[PDB]
């Protein structure tokens, strides 16, 4: 669609990355809109939001999300110091990203209970280069493709459980895929 990279579009930060396998297109639309179309893709992530994010943002999203295979729809971002990759997963495809992960609690927010987990990435790519870092997850039990996410409820619950976030880096609503197919059209605000 557009070239993989980051930048700004109609007031919103955007990030689109892929592994070069092919099979995925990403486009930026008016306002906070973005679309992703994929067919037998590789690894990729794309979406719109903010740089930097905040710890008390109420993120609104709306649209369609039709994965065929392994993909997630999430409020997604990172913190620095400590380096953390985090997800508030609103929907997913064939794989629940918390499969086999250590459960760290539950939090109720925006119409559903979410299960909290912590995982670790070892010597993997990150916003600061190859590194070992933790990932925090809130996985929504009631899947959806529109709604509002009160990020503070998640960040506070994570903190209560000992999952600390550093200074915020980017924070976006993202469609992530791993060797799958699908389509999505989401508007963020």
């Amino acid at each position: 669609t557009i070239q993989p990279g980051t930048g700004y579009n109609n007031g919103y930060f955007y990030s689109y990355w892929n592994d070069g396998h092919g099979g995925v297109t990403y486009t930026n639309g008016p306002g906070g809109q973005f679309s992703v179309n994929w067919s037998n893709s590789g690894d990729f992530v794309g979406g719109k939001g903010w740089q930097p994010g905040t710890k008390n943002k109420v993120i609104n999203f709306s649209g369609s999300y039709n994965p065929n295979g392994n993909s997630y729809l999430s409020v997604y971002g990172w913190s620095r110091n400590p380096l953390i990759e985090y997800y508030i997963v609103e929907n997913f495809g064939t794989y629940n990203p918390s499969t086999g992960a250590t459960k760290l609690g539950e939090v109720t927010s925006d119409g559903s209970v979410y299960d909290i987990y912590r995982t670790q990435r070892v010597n993997q790519p990150s916003i600061i280069g190859t590194a070992t870092f933790y990932q925090y997850w809130s996985v929504r039990r009631n899947h959806r493709s529109s709604g509002s996410v009160n990020t503070a409820n998640h960040f506070n619950a994570w903190a209560q459980q000992g999952l600390t976030l550093g200074t915020m880096d980017y924070q976006i609503v993202a469609v992530q895929g791993y060797f799958s197919s699908g389509s999505a059209s989401i508007t963020v605000s």
